[PDB]
């Protein structure tokens, strides 16, 4: 197959492909020649290492005397070369003598089984490339333990028939990354993802997963190593224009290395970076001058395997020690820039330079590729334990250890169970799939040097029920480089008491607008999507902290207006007093004598009971007094109008007294014929202001009052009238002059109150309507009184 | 598997095709031994197909022009739809150059038994197809498909010999988005099958109509495993949709169920958009199911041209086929016997009729005659090739007898041929054809009664985008037999007079019609608002436009105005009496015995005060406005005056001085505030949006009842001085007279104030008139009627 390849021949062969070269070339064939492969021109030393791992991990199985005893393992490493065809073609080349066998009219050969039976394929990281290779196998069912190939894709087993794995999927990751976002009650994160197979998919489940646990994706953008500065630059604008200052990255770190450069020449030092396995154990990312720029960091690496004696084997490698396996050779070259470019010699010393795959802290790659070789060498340990009577196939059929095929390694790795040389239970299911428990780290300085110090700060559980998989401890993480309190990421803020949260149109439902309630409406508890109408008998201030009071208005007995109103009425009802004390006093002094005694008394009584009817329009209104307060008027100033107009009725020339009574009586029958067809009640208006409410009174009919108030105004007009033709005439100490003037006083009183009932509407009705009615009886009992007071005392 | 159809010759063609339809229905537990399970449900299209590569490479054979003297091998193996049967099969086809390839596995030493084999034709499965090129394309050994169609299938990072003689699904979908918008529809439901044709026709379909404008109701996936269930509610939403046009992007066995639920529930008369899997599929089109499904419009590929054909299948013999295995099973399962009961094999499937032999129309089997042609043009292009001339580096070219395979991929990448029929059919570097896809109907013949499919157009590839359909909409009979084109839009286009209004919870391309609000016009069918019309008309109840809003204002033709009218022509008729008498008697006692010059000026006011009752007439003016009020102040003002000192003097030249003093201060009063703020007239829209009223405004309204209090305060005071002195006899009882008079120009203001609030409307200029008249109807007749009924 290739000419690069690293080949030893034992008893069992084990597939092997990692990529050793970290680019192919990529070159189109012009057709018009025979067919071309094309090449890779770099190196991987992160490949080179695993492949150095797997050869000692074998190397340390075959010097076991436990393990696998009795036996020589083989390898058949090819370099992937990042490329589908290459490890298409290197899967071929090992599966020579079972594919002859296994296919007609190649039996012909007269085959002597010149390559020995692999068992097993190591690989590949590609995982379309490992979809190809599981392709090709599982039509021969040889099982293939992959190492770096992570994708639900390769969850479909109707393509696979032999497909195992030892590392964990992405769909793992992106729940576990959504699980960290959602625990830290967070909804507004940015999300980056890598344009392959690793990133993509990545990115899908975290949005699928987001659409369940209510959290939102402010952007969607795609990075690699070849996008342009143009648009990684556009990528550090929008995320500055974003609110978010979490971003969930699942990429690479080559991939991630210009947008890292391009944010610490801009300087945002409030990003909280989510980090992919992929770039969570990379030393391209972590530099700790950049440290300020991006620290905070959180990220899942795998844990720390046990490799004894790795570094000292990296050491070992050796051009002429190393003769199974000569990609070393080329890893001598590039080292010393020397082609045997001058000549090497092959003595030089490596121990004083230092390359990335050197350099570790801790083993997070080569750890699978330990762990996938030991899963075969168990599943090979336990043919080489089978016994007739034991084993996973029927009738306890068992294979020969030296003569060892592939379709009875396929049953043991496929229900084995074992224990690590740290401890760690190893299991597999029907699906085949071996998930690990991430790590999650943090950033931190170090007091010495200021190295960036990866510190466990939680672990994730995949063993565990989903809900309780997630473990963090919070005190440990650094925040914003090395503030220590957790970053704010909602795209707004939680609208407190008094503000709701409203529905905007193309924003998601995170993304919400606080809005006023409205006066009236509560909003007593924080976050609260609608604002709560405060009930009709209270009222909300602006606070809208769970709406108290209201305000009830009507007149009462304390109040400025209503302390002048009680020292009126109280001066009023005096006078009237020393009026009636003076009428009891005397009995037969002449003026008394002059007019009717019971008329005279009669008018008293009427003065009184109108000045009482004044005080009837007081305090809280009730129904009987709101269905009363205008009858009550009514009858007593048409009472003492009428006894006026039948003074005045003699005057001009026991009827009088009888035509007071009869008109009282007429009036009086009205009042309560209409006031059983319809009585008058309080309402408690509210729609008059919202903040004030006025409990008023109305009528059973607004013309019938009117009728009232016409009968009082018509008989006060008449008297009027009768006085205006009698005002020259003296006659009972000029009482006609005094009649005139006084219902010149009730008149004007009359007209004047009406625009002061219309005008100052207000509260002050109740208010206006008795500093009228007093007024006008304080005008009557004074005049037709008053005169004859000033001679008689 | 254990059966091939191999012949032996001097250049071998790999052969893909599926003899089975089914798939082993058992997946063992690896329990056991694990080894390879078979397909258990036969195809007989998949072996007809294969009979015509057969019948292909015979034709070939015969033809002395291509080829001579060269036979041409092949090797074909069933696939069961399976990917590592057909992954088994490439391998096979790859031993030699593999072999050779691989390294430490030469020595095999194998003589070269079975040569390389130069491409592959097949297969039928996308997904399939795509591990056999992947796995081809590392040996650069051509495949050129034949029933395998996909975007997906297009790539080139992985592909690099993939070649099909079938057209993209790219250009079927987009089709399809044609036939949707050709004829102007926008609401439209989708179904596709589940599977790798029907799912990657549909996304592209929704990818090409949101270009497009095209909005699709529902996305369902049916299968031949699917649930009654989940069938009866694609009929429910199908059902709930009004949309006649159904996108129909499956095969047939995976729309069947679907075909008979619909038949069983009985919904007559649907459009349906047919793929090429079901185009013309005796699954679902059946004559008893037209009157269900009538109206049809479905691709296909065109018409094959391959004679000799049917007589090469009725030619099929067990005893008589030793290159084909496969020609056993097929004689078996048809007659359910074994070569149960068991046969000799001496049958004839000539006389009996079965859907292998049945066939109205060929489109997979052209598909593979035009593959095998065309690796057969390329090995002639080999054959024609020197090795100083050719297009290769240098011209180098091997021997026809030592042909490989990369060189068949570079002459077939660039090919152009011509077919039996003469049509142009050439390839890209990508892999796909450029073939057209015909259009067909279904009809019924009155001479059987069976379904005809007529072409009633196509889509040509060779044209750009928006002329590449071509439709003869009058030969397409629709659902059942009407003629017209069903409707299809989501909601009926509103009409001109109400707008369409956008509503979130279905595609913007659905809209809702509002009829519009009146003072806004909707000139135009389907317009997103509603334009509002100028203030100067307003919108009529159609909402057509905006003619006509209405002028208001008091007229001379009217009923109220001709009553007006004639009331105001016997005021002046009277005023004329009176100064006509007056100007006839000059030393008669009467006049004599109160002031001439006195009375001439009470009758000139009162003929101004006349005249001022016609001032506020028609339609108001500027400087109409500002004085109507001023002349009825000013006019009345002095014929109240003048009664005023006629009273002054009576109750006891001053008193002509006073009334011209009163009405100069009046009147300097008047311009002063005049020329401080001029009444106007204001054409005041905001009263009643379908009349508009032109009124009047003054410069202060307290001004303007400075005035009128003036006026009345005079009045008062007239009334006053006449009101002790009624008694009093003097001038032949002119007071009791003035009295009277003033109580009629008083009641007449008490009495139009209430008219003048109450009844505001239009009849403002109209109520104030009458009372400005009447009460000048008052004076002038009082004062003056006593002094006529003696004088005449
Ligand atoms: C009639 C009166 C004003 C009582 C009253 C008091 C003192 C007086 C003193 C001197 C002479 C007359 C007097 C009359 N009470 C009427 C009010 O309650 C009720 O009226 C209304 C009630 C409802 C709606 C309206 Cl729009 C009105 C009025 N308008
Ligand atoms: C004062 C007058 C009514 C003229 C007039 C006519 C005839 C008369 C006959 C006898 C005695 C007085 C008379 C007065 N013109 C007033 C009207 O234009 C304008 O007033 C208003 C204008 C605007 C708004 C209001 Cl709310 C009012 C009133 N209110």
């Amino acid at each position: 197959g290739p000419d690069q390849r690293a080949q030893k021949k034992g008893d069992i062969i084990l597939g092997g492909l990692f990529p050793i070269h970290f680019g192919v070339a990529a070159k189109d064939q012009d057709l018009k020649s025979r067919p071309e492969s094309v090449e890779c021109i770099r190196y991987n030393f992160r490949g080179f290492r695993w492949l150095q791992a797997m050869i000692f991990a074998i190397e340390e199985i075959n010097s076991s005397p436990a393990l696998l005893p009795n036996l020589t393992l083989g390898y058949r490493i090819f370099d992937t070369c990042n490329t589908v065809s290459k490890a298409l073609e290197a899967t071929l080349s090992f599966v020579a003598q079972n594919k002859i066998d296994s296919l007609n009219l190649d039996e012909f050969c007269n085959c002597s089984e010149h390559i020995p039976s692999t068992i097993a394929v190591v690989g590949a990281t590609g995982s379309g490339v490992s979809t190809a290779v599981a392709n090709l196998l599982g039509l021969f069912y040889i099982p293939q333990v992959s190492y770096a190939s992570s994708s639900r894709l390769l969850s479909n087993k109707n393509q696979f028939k032999s497909f195992l794995r030892t590392i964990p999927n992405d769909e793992h990751q992106a729940t576990a990354m959504a699980d960290i976002i959602e625990y830290f009650r967070w909804n507004w994160v940015g999300t980056i993802a890598a344009d392959d197979d690793y990133g993509r998919p990545g990115i899908e489940k975290f949005r699928e997963e987001a659409e369940e646990r209510d959290i939102c994706i402010d952007f969607s953008e795609l990075i690699s190593q070849y996008s342009d500065e143009e648009e990684i630059q556009h990528v550090v604008e929008v995320i500055q224009n974003s609110t978010a200052k979490v971003i969930v990255v699942f990429s690479s770190g080559p991939d991630l290395e210009p947008l890292i450069k391009e944010i610490v020449r801009r300087n945002i030092t409030g990003k909280i970076w989510l980090a992919s396995e992929a770039w969570a154990s990379s030393s391209l990312i972590a530099m700790p001058q950049y440290f300020h720029v991006v620290g905070g960091t959180i990220g899942f690496a795998l844990k720390a395997g046990q490799i004894p004696g790795f570094r000292e084997f990296l050491k070992k490698v050796h051009p002429r020690k190393s003769v199974h396996n000569g990609f070393a050779k080329e890893f001598w070259e590039e080292t010393f820039n020397c082609h045997l470019r001058p000549l090497c010699t092959g003595d030089e010393n490596i121990s004083s330079v230092e390359t990335p795959y050197i350099d570790y802290t801790h083993l997070r790659i080569s750890y699978n590729v330990y762990l996938a070789v030991y899963s075969i060498a168990h599943a090979l340990q336990d043919i080489y334990t089978c016994l007739p009577g034991r084993g996973l196939f029927t009738n306890g059929s068992c294979a020969d250890i030296k003569k060892v095929e592939a379709w009875q390694v396929l049953k043991h790795l496929r229900h084995l169970n074992f224990t690590n040389n740290m401890g760690e239970q190893v299991t597999f299911d029907e699906c085949g799939d071996l998930v690990g428990n991430y790590s999650i780290i943090n950033w931190h300085l170090s007091p010495e040097d200021g190295s960036i110090v990866f510190k466990e700060v939680g672990y994730y559980n995949v063993y565990a029920k989903k809900g309780e998989r997630l473990f963090i401890n919070e005190e440990k993480i650094l925040w914003s480089g090395f503030s220590r309190e957790v970053p704010f990421s909602n795209c707004s803020r939680d609208c407190l008491a008094g503000t709701r949260k409203g529905i905007i149109e193309g924003e998601p439902t995170c993304c919400f607008e606080c809005v006023e309630c409205p006066d009236g409406e509560y909003s007593d508890e924080t976050d609260a999507s609608a604002c709560n109408k405060c009930p009709d008998d209270f009222w909300s201030n602006e606070n809208h902290t769970s709406c108290i009071a209201k305000e009830i208005e009507f007149l009462s007995w304390t109040e400025p207006f209503g302390i002048a109103l009680t020292l009126f009425a109280v001066l009023g009802i005096f006078l009237t007093a020393f009026v009636l004390g003076v009428f009891i006093k005397f009995r037969n002094t002449p003026i008394v004598k002059a007019t009717n005694r019971e008329l005279s008394y009669l008018l008293l009584f009427s003065l009184l009971c109108c000045f009482s009817s004044s005080l009837f329009f007081i305090g809280e209104p009730q129904d009987w007094t709101c269905r009363l307060r205008q009858p009550a008027f009514g009858i007593s100033f048409v009472l003492c109008i009428s006894c006026i107009l039948v003074k005045t009725n003699r005057v001009l020339l026991n009827l009088q007294f009888l035509l007071v009574f009869l008109c009282t009586f007429m009036q009086i029958v009205i009042c309560v014929i209409w006031l059983y067809t319809a009585p008058p009640s309080s309402y408690r208006n509210q729609e008059l202001e919202d903040e004030i409410i006025f409990i008023t009174c109305h009528e059973g009919s607004l013309m019938a009052l009117g009728f009232l108030i016409g009968y009082t105004c018509l008989l006060a007009a008449i008297c009027f009238f009768f006085a205006f033709k009698s005002r020259k005439l003296p006659e009972n100490f000029n009482e006609a002059k005094f009649i005139t003037f006084s219902m010149l006083i009730f008149f004007i009183v009359w007209i004047s109150f009406i625009p002061a009932y219309a005008s100052t509407y207000g509260k002050f009705v109740s208010a206006v309507e008795v500093i009228a009615i007093l007024a006008a009886s304080f005008g009557l009992l004074a005049c037709i009184f008053f005169n004859k007071i000033y001679i008689i005392l």
